[PDB]
């Protein structure tokens, strides 16, 4: 809820994408992607609590969002099989991230927006 | 065509933007906005040829891009009247510019590409 | 603050864009723009309280974003004057208008969120 | 060439962004990416010739844009450690993909145009 934070909008709708499947991983020593959490977005297209300060080290990251299944659900035929957003997450003071996306079926845009409290 | 360039992509499509009306408007001394060319995209997405070098001179110009008409003749209602860019030209001397406008019914972005010839 | 929200990011900081100056117009019978409301944008990004229910009838609406002083401040040379976002207001249900934009120095961004309490 | 397609454009210079690296995969059969292709873009931020219509089966195709290393040599350290698209290709038969980048430090978006030959 804290540390790390997603924030999924409709470009096509101009809403708040409800009910849209992320999940994060964390890169392993072997370069594989391990499963770190997951959930759906909210009635407000966010999606708060994946990690914890504690759990959330230093670190490669890859956010998952479900893009392909969300304009399914619409009705509408899709470009991307998902967005992949990947990061290496950096101590310099408590820092806090939101990764918010705009969907379209064609295209997708994100942002990072990186805070201290 | 060489100064001015647009470019219009519908993200919902996957497509170009085609027939799309675009207005260039150039400020005048007076602080009015003066009417400066017109033209439709073609099948690219693209117009060109809507000034030369000898008339675009230094000032501010304005590009409304007609993206509500666009939306409705295909059946939608969108949020915007219209996408644009207002900005200062050849301030250092003439350049090329290229306007790209990435349209969705309830979103746009408009990127410049700017060239020294 | 319910009605009219505007929030403002800044993709080369990755962080909100603070201070911005913001002013709102509505279109009036001859076809000129009255100034409605103005502020700034908060440490977070956010500007609220521009207009109430009340005030904020049907009518046809532009959001000036000061994108140029903004990168000025910043010492990065920008290729906008600013953001004009013109869009209609539509009684259907009590809806409120989220106009976010995504600021870069030769490209912008924005988005209407539509939603209901 | 013709089927597959990179533009990447920089948002902070407005500018072609060249000499980026891409790397295209193909999903296997084992459901790992295999690699497909690679290549750099151009001084038109173009990367043309990646593959031919004999070669570009359908599949699910990534394409991995190196937008760290871009950044960091112009002495900017980005959020993001790339830039991708994942898709569905030739599910209808071939087509043509143009796959386009917008660049930021702390943003990027993907937008695909697809034309049936
Ligand atoms: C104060 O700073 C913060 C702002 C936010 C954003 C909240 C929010 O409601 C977002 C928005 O309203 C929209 C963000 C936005 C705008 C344009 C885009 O192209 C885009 O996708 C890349 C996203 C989230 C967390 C923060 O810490
Ligand atoms: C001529 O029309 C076509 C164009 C293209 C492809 C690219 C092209 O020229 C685009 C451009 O020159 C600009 C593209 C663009 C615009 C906005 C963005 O946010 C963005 O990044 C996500 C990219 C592909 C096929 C076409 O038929
Ligand atoms: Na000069
Ligand atoms: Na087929």
């Amino acid at each position: 809820k804290c540390p790390l934070m997603v924030k999924v909008l409709d470009a096509v709708r101009g809403s708040p994408a409800i009910n849209v499947a992320v999940h994060v991983f964390r890169k392993a020593a072997d370069d594989t992607w391990e499963p770190f959490a997951s959930g759906k977005t909210s009635e407000s297209g966010e999606l708060h609590g994946l990690t914890t300060e504690e759990e959330f080290v230093e670190g490669i990251y890859k956010v998952e969002i479900d893009t392909k299944s969300y304009w399914k659900a619409l009705g509408i035929s899709p470009f991307h099989e998902h967005a992949e957003v990947v990061f290496t997450a950096n101590d310099s003071g408590p820092r806090r991230y939101t990764i918010a996306a705009l969907l379209s079926p064609y295209s997708y845009s994100t942002t990072a927006v990186v805070t201290n409290p």
